[PDB]
């Protein structure tokens, strides 16, 4: 079954805890959003993994270069997974992956923004097994909605051998759009953190996922 | 005009960064909070450095990939003068960062680290972006990628498009002559200055060479 991941796009740890204290046990993966990474630094990863050691902790650093250096910083902070931005030089993804293996962790290519299928093949040849199909928050704000082109691309990435994570302002009602595809993880940030009842929002996602898959 | 000199603070902690800034703050023109420092300490790095060197241009190399408004505001509220947006970002991200930047009398640079296209470059110009950082990837460099003719061609084309171009990527003093004759806006040096036996003299050598090559 696709796992449920909560994106913590908070600017401070105390703000993030307002959410984790409610739904940490309701999700499978706790993500240190890029916003939290920039707001508090890598201490966010160390602090959250210490609080929820039984959960997968993802450092959404969107590494663009210095793959080995930035990845090591995140893994020394006890991250399980780290993200590398899609436009990064292939050697950046390779460097981050080499370090990830040292800590029994993994690397995800964050598909936020522009990337090519040739790049996608390089990631596979490099040993990358995860990608995050992400409808940009800014694109979303500009009126870009989920469409068949997205479903087609997601299926293509899956066929390439990638475990695909889907995210980008997902609402409960959006889940059916991806039915039939072996989605690895569904990430919900705003739809969970800002819901009237974060606990219910999280349980609803898991209920729908269990039903559809 | 002479290309200015920018120091990249790719340190993991503030104290490490200060071991460098206490030496070269008055030897360079721009103080950059490297992405590594941004990730290591968070936006406080920007606030603390600007507080120490308020008369200097402080650049937050956040390499914003999305949430342009949110991330840029975090940096500008921390008193940054400039912020970077990664080249693959949706055009709306660059636009969002630029709108916030204008509110703080700051600016945005597109960080050309990794893959990008000329079509995207035209979008940045149309969006009002006036600075780009032509960056030879550190990881590509480690893999043997050297500065070459193709880089010079792209840099010149970017300049002709109206962008003020910053050049960086494992630059050694000996690499400066390769860019002679081009109106480079800024040269960024990280390792070549921070890790030198004498960071002060390393910075002064870059300045002397620049003054000679563009004088
Ligand atoms: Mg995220």
């Amino acid at each position: 079954l696709p796992m449920l991941q909560v994106a913590l796009d908070n600017q401070t740890m105390d703000s993030a805890y307002e959410t984790t204290r409610l739904i940490a046990e309701e999700v499978d993966i706790i993500e240190v959003g890029t916003i939290l990474c920039v707001g508090e630094g890598v201490r966010a990863v160390r602090d959250l993994k210490a609080l929820y050691p039984h959960k997968i902790v993802l450092a959404d650093a969107k590494i663009a270069d210095a793959g080995k250096i930035l990845s090591r910083m995140c893994f020394e902070a006890n991250a399980d997974w780290v993200t590398v931005i899609c436009c990064a030089d292939i050697n950046t993804a390779k460097g981050a992956l080499d370090v990830a293996k040292e800590f029994n962790g993994d690397v995800q290519i964050e598909l936020t923004g522009y990337w090519t299928w040739e790049q996608a093949q390089q990631w596979r040849d490099a040993g990358i097994g995860q990608v995050v199909y992400h409808r940009s928050r800014d694109a979303q704000a500009a009126g870009v909605a989920w469409g068949e082109a997205d479903i087609t691309a997601i299926k293509r990435l899956s066929d390439m051998g990638f475990k695909v994570t889907v995210t980008g302002g997902l609402a409960l009602e959006d889940l059916p759009l991806f039915k039939g595809i072996p989605i690895h993880v569904f990430i919900a940030g705003r739809s969970i953190r800002d819901a009237a009842s974060p606990v219910e929002a999280a349980r609803q996602f898991k209920r729908s996922i269990a039903e559809l898959w």
